[PDB]
């Protein structure tokens, strides 16, 4: 073994070290924001699929219970998404919103305690409203 | 040759070991569960989709053997992802599961002999149960 | 300068040789598999796009041409690795195959002259078959 | 198979014994013979717990021993 054998050894090592890292939250804060809309998007066709049926408002929860002739249930459990739980509250009027909290301990900084709500008018007109930074906030949901 | 040049290198190899080594299975394990999550996920729409235009649930196998109008492949064989087998087993009701069995000698030490399941009750609702370690385990599934 | 300082230095000469080279083939042959594989793995979603909208199969290419209404390219060219040159070979009927075959001069001699293919039947069914070592032989490969 | 013999070291032989649980060890013991006699019979181990967590255990003299490993 020779000096200048272990000093390109060293020289080597600080050459493949110093390898610029990126930025990487971004794009886990908008993969998250994305799995989330995804997540809550089918619920739409749920509520206005009872309320079309004259299925009351408060009878559309949210759960794996089999839905009966007069409760409906969108059959997945509120903490089906690890990222956050799922809120179904629809008043009797067709009136309600469906949000996606994300929970501290499973989500990125980023989206921690953010909400994503699907808000729905009496008159049946769907808004979908976002609380994240502009940039992770998924396209077709204001900010 | 000197002496101090000799122990300069000494010195040098000392120093250049005893760099520490984090820990690395938990990522290897961490990669297999969400690879193997991700192989069985799919066969969710095959189950579903067959069960919906009224193929026996007894007729849902896997295998690369084309499906004919009354039986259905996933189109992939059992052992397809080298880290465990893939067993589907729907009942004429529509109950059943799909287990992804990681197998021994082809899967980390952490991860061997654990299944994912992908449970299916006879109302239509879809569970993901594993039984790995509760770091292990990807989201969406309980532990 | 003494004949003892000079004798020191010599046995450590001596004890800092010796030092076992394990071996180290092996993971490169494991690398460039692993390359070989991640390179054609994402032109199978270019075939079954290409086939999905109609595109004739003699019509899939591989190079950085413009891709038309008629005819797809996969946007690489085909010595854009430099393992092995990637081929793209799918018939009218759908059946066909993608290889990467390692080229001599530019990969390691364990893995010269191996072809991965990633063979396509007319029924849409994908397999991966290798020619290399069953060792070297990336994971969901059959040998 | 690391790709080396046991004894390709003089100084002394190598020992792998890994568990099937993953916990195991690599063992570098100086035999008499080959080493000097300060380090001779020492075992210089590469302890791994199931975890996946590696430390370097040392029975040589604190002042003999390699950064790193622990005395």
């Amino acid at each position: 073994f020779t000096l200048i054998e272990l000093m390109i050894v060293v020289a080597i090592i600080g050459i493949l070290a110093a390898i610029a890292i990126p930025q990487y939250q971004n794009y886990v804060a908008r993969s998250e924001g994305a799995s989330a809309l995804a997540t809550i998007n089918p619920l739409k066709t749920t509520v206005e699929e009872s309320l079309s049926r004259g299925i009351a408002g408060s009878k559309i929860k949210i759960g794996t219970t089999a839905s009966t002739a007069t409760e409906t249930y969108v059959g997945v459990e509120p903490d089906a998404n690890k990222l956050g739980v799922i809120a179904v509250a629809i008043e009797d009027s067709g009136a309600g919103d469906i949000t996606f909290t994300f929970q501290t301990g499973t989500s990125s900084p980023k989206n921690a305690t953010k909400v994503i709500t699907l808000n729905r008018t009496a008159d049946g007109v769907w808004a979908c409203k976002s609380t994240q930074d502009p940039m992770f906030t998924p396209k077709g949901c204001d900010n």
